[PDB]
């Protein structure tokens, strides 16, 4: 059965940095078998669809920040990278990934910041 | 976790007839969320993203022969009719739901036909 892994699914970041956070699935990889879907707790943060990125429901807190490392698909890693971390990407993210089968897994994200850095997103 | 559900994973049908093979998944529906994919042994059938269709890679044996069920889907029901049914329709469908984590069944089809029919395809 297809099923998604996570070395590591527990990330402590500093507020401002860049972090990124990985699910491996089993793969010469098909881009025409794949869709990675990363989402937090409802918020959609990337969705690629045989090859090509779909932003037309990315949400509006993660534009601009939220990259998919193409080149790491063809290891079998989809890695998800965030710029300029934000409060507001501490929770719970979801990889949703389909190739002849379909898992996925969650990822705990944390980040640290000042009072003042906390206010400014309040 | 989320788990999708095949109450029927085995499908008899004649050829030229008409099937209507189901997955469910638990659910208001929101389309925002949801990804619906149908395939069958590397045969790209549905890409539903978004509330959208894709075509896109669809395989060209199943071109203007399958329709996802859209009014189906708010009640968690990911249904796949494919017309005039062929021969190469025979095989193991898979359907790959993203919807707030995603997974997977497989539901066998067999089609019947005599000689001529499947000589036709041949």
């Amino acid at each position: 059965a297809f099923t998604v892994t996570v070395p590591k699914d527990l990330y402590v970041v500093e507020y401002g940095s860049n972090m990124t956070i990985e699910c491996k699935f089993p793969v010469q990889l098909d881009l025409a078998a794949l869709i990675v879907y990363w989402e937090m707790e409802d918020k959609n943060i990337i969705q690629f669809v045989h090859g090509e990125e779909d932003l037309k429901t990315q949400h509006s807190s993660y534009r601009q920040r939220a990259r998919l490392l193409k080149d790491q698909l063809s290891l079998g890693n989809a890695a998800l990278q965030i710029t300029d971390v934000k409060l507001q990407d501490a929770g719970v993210y979801r990889c949703m990934i389909s190739y002849g089968g379909a898992d996925y897994k969650r990822i705990t994200v944390k980040v640290n910041a000042p009072y003042a850095a906390a206010l400014h997103e309040h």
